[PDB]
DNA sequence: AAAAA
DNA sequence: AAAAA
DNA sequence: AAAA
DNA sequence: AAAA
């Protein structure tokens, strides 16, 4: 009888409650929202973040961050996706992947895994894309696995690993830095308009090292930018940082009077401005929590390398800014560390100049309830740099929450063109 | 000695002359200048349009359209262009495409044909993506010609035929449209609701077949929008309209006393507002040179049908909106006009109380200097629609410089970070 | 932006 | 946006 | 007339 | 000091 061929503009309430832990230093996603083109969206985040009992009082507050990103489809299925829209209602469904048998094999997703063991793809492949362009070192490679089956039980029940908070050893310069440039003169002749050329080359280079590994860095040296769409990238939208504090509770009984137990407990908002989505897609939050970097077996390079030369200790402003970079090993920093090759790495030519380490006696060695790193960071750069939760596990009290756990209330409003609930069950 | 690492922004004069010639109803490419990200573009063209000279005194006006587009490199060459960039100095050359061995091979792209037979791909690749995008019909396919030589000579010489000006017959609707959508009811039965169904699937095919062929068409239909760089397609940047005219000169000896020769002179301007480059890539500018379709053997559609029923005359409103598109043929139009599939578009129901038709008496009738089309368009429904050039021979008089010349100034001013010529000379 | 400026 | 508000 |  |  009467067909409809419009809708007006309607208020959609998309609020849910999210409960949510993870661990330290992995990245999870929280909450997710899928959009169709032409919508206003708007976000508001409301919660309180706890981390599990610690054995003593507090000492030292976490980091939190919280983001949000958009993904459109097109980005994950491409070419698909075109012919998709533009063949309508007869289109051919879009491709899925294979999912484990438990049902915590996709909590890095934020969803609880279905039983049928498939899913569509575009939660695990935008989640690929906002980790390979945001959250890794950039000289180290990709993430690709295809599936979500394909991931080991750490990284699908909690995420990836993320890297350190920035430090000397946790921020090296990367693999590809050069000590040395060599050159073809002559047996007893040089070009010195070649060696003009050479340098030229050799700044080119270095600058393809230390910033722009990334073709959109390329773009901004020369004054250009480039698109989301050009380079394929997630198109961040808010980011939120905070520190988490509590209170201690004190023991009353004959055993326990004087000693103290430490909780955190803080409130957060994480508000997003109004969005304008331009083409179908999806919206993800994700969250992270990390602790200051602190090794309890560190000391100062100065004290480390023990014999002094005038390079070293002057700080002459000509031997600072005309040296190339120094290789130092990881001895020269901790107690017990490293001198084979696995073991070194490359640092400013007066780096300890600039920053001075934080120091920790030798009684809080081994002591049960500070989070520290126990003596030194273990493994190769990629190891080194990479941050590993059970480490931690000597600060908190055994609990089946992880290690922290966060309860929110996610007020989303959006303006959507779509027909009622009336003109949907109704023929006429 | 001193090594240069930055340069400061330079005002660039990258004006210069051109001499243009083509045929009616062709595209041709008229300038062309490679750019910088960074850049600040500016382009003002000033000139004068010929045609050749006519036969008789000036009847009808023709119609010149000039376009200005930017094309980045990242459209032509792809992921090949991104590696290109990342990698430096030693980058692998970009790929190339064959020409042919005359001077000429290239005119369709603005530049004289080097000899080695060797030219990069980045003009003839944009003019690909120019022609598909905004000048064929959307339902014609695409021209996917690798190389240059792979033409034809009135191609590569002259350009790719265009559309004629809208009307009845250049402009029908597309060849997937259907009069008839038959259901599958039962043998004594019908669901009704089903029915509904039905309708609703008929709207969007019919939607897919009038507004949205493209993809960037379906996105705007939900109140969305896309990028350029999204389907990858070139950005327009300025269009420019005008008529051409002129005057008349008379004969003054015994036999040529009373016969008058027609001669068009028009100038003109093409001013492109301030654009900034943000990538490395090419602006192109084109012309087009067109005139109204009128048919010397072409009558109203009643006068051609004869007998005439109620729904032909009436025009009752009930009727005209409510009925499928009318299928008719090119005789019910056009003297001599054929009636086999070929011959056979669909219009729409009432069309013809809607437009009225040009009047050509047959005085006039294969009267050389008139610019006419003798006759009828010949061909299926392909040929029809674009505009063939050798139709016009019997408007001008025989020269070298084909139907329509021109002799313009391009004034183009850039501002560019590049270091001057003293920096680039001097070793010190 | 085909339809006098 | 790690570095009291 | 529907957000009955 | 260069746009000598």
């Amino acid at each position: 009888s009467n067909v409809q061929t419009s809708a007006q503009r309607d208020r959609i309430d998309l609020s849910h409650l999210g409960f949510l832990s993870g661990q330290i230093g992995r990245l999870k996603t929280v909450s997710f929202s899928p959009v169709i083109a032409g919508d206003s969206f708007e976000l508001d985040a409301v919660g309180a973040l706890r981390l599990s009992p610690l054995r003593r009082g507090l000492a030292i507050d976490s980091n939190v961050d919280y983001f949000t990103f958009y993904i459109p489809y097109r980005h994950v299925y491409g070419q698909t996706w075109i012919d998709f829209m533009k063949d309508g209602v007869n289109a051919t469904p879009l491709p899925t992947v294979t999912t484990g048998i438990d049902m915590d094999q996709t909590a890095y997703l934020g969803t609880v895994n279905p039983t049928s063991g498939i899913m569509p793809k575009f939660l695990h492949q935008s989640y690929l894309n906002i980790y390979n362009n945001y959250f890794k070192a950039p000289w180290m490679p990709d993430r690709t696995e295809a599936n979500p089956s394909n991931l080991n039980d750490a990284d699908s029940r909690y995420g990836f690993r993320c890297c350190h908070l920035k430090t000397i050893w946790s921020a090296p310069l990367p693999p590809q830095t050069e000590i040395a440039r060599e050159m073809t003169t002559g047996s007893t002749t040089i070009d010195i308009m070649g060696l003009q050329s050479a340098y030229a080359k050799l700044h080119t280079d270095q600058e393809r090292d230390y910033f722009m590994q990334r073709y959109r860095d390329v773009i901004s040296s020369f004054g250009g930018k480039t698109s989301y769409d050009a380079d394929n990238r997630p198109l961040l939208l808010m980011r939120s940082n905070f520190w988490a504090s509590g209170y201690d509770v004190d023991g009353t009984d004959q055993t326990s009077l004087g000693q103290f137990s430490g909780r955190v407990q803080q409130t957060f908002k994480h508000a997003v401005p109004r969005f304008f989505v331009p083409e179908h897609g999806v919206i993800m939050t994700l969250a992270l929590v990390r602790f200051p970097p602190t090794c309890t077996e560190e000391h100062h390079y100065l004290i480390g390398k023990g014999s002094l030369t005038y390079t070293d200790l002057a700080g002459d402003p000509t031997l600072v800014g005309n040296l190339p970079p120094r290789e130092i090993a990881m001895e020269n920093l901790f107690r017990s560390g490293g001198t084979g090759t696995d073991q070194k790495f490359k640092v400013a030519e007066s780096i300890w100049y600039r920053y001075h380490p934080s120091y920790v006696d030798s009684a809080y060695h081994l002591l049960e309830g500070f989070p520290f790193l126990q003596g030194r960071p273990a493994g190769n750069m990629t190891e080194r740099v990479l941050i590993d939760h059970t480490k931690y596990d000597s600060c908190f009290q055994s609990t089946q929450l992880g290690q922290w756990n966060a309860q929110a209330k996610f007020n989303v409003s959006v303006y959507r063109s779509i027909p009622t609930v009336r003109d949907s069950i109704m023929t006429s």
